[PDB]
């Protein structure tokens, strides 16, 4: 049950896949940069979800499109016009209705778990939830993060 969910080979659409915010160089819509291109190993120049803000209020929304059980996550940063971006640490957050969420916390932890993130823009880092969920979605909150808060994803589980 580690098994790719979707995202690296589209079979999860792109618009179960969004964010509280994408951004947008200089405003122009050609430099989007969507959050549904928030997926392993995409390539090319606009080819991972960045937030329009570096703020600790931004977050990745992941519709699996059914329930599933998660059991770890992998992702990446990327880099824009020469420069390394990507996400430090991040918490963990699912539901069933897109709607009401419960953070991911250890068996009797009264805060909520920070997973390590990158420290590049291209190698996969790999985090295993030791205690897996059941759920429909699934978002990633970023807390800490390197010049913009980047990510390209994929989630494991079955």
């Amino acid at each position: 049950c580690t098994e790719p969910l979707g995202l690296k080979d589209n079979t999860i659409p792109n618009k179960q896949i969004t964010a509280s915010s994408y951004y947008k160089t200089w405003g122009l819509s050609a430099f989007s940069w969507f959050p549904y291109y928030a997926r392993l190993d995409n390539q090319g120049k606009f080819n991972a979800w960045t937030a329009q803000t570096n703020s600790a209020s931004e977050w990745l929304q992941i519709d699996l499109g059914s329930q599933k059980r998660v059991t770890g996550i992998i992702t990446q940063g990327a880099r824009d016009f020469g420069h390394i971006q990507y996400v430090a640490a991040y918490r963990v957050a699912y539901g069933d209705d897109g709607v009401t969420w419960t953070e991911y916390k250890d068996p009797g932890a009264s805060e909520s778990k920070i997973f390590p993130g990158n420290m590049d823009n291209n190698s996969h880092k790999k985090n295993i939830f030791e205690t897996p969920f059941q759920a429909r979605f699934v978002r990633i909150q970023p807390v800490a993060w390197h010049n913009r808060i980047t990510l390209r994803v994929e989630l494991l589980g079955c």
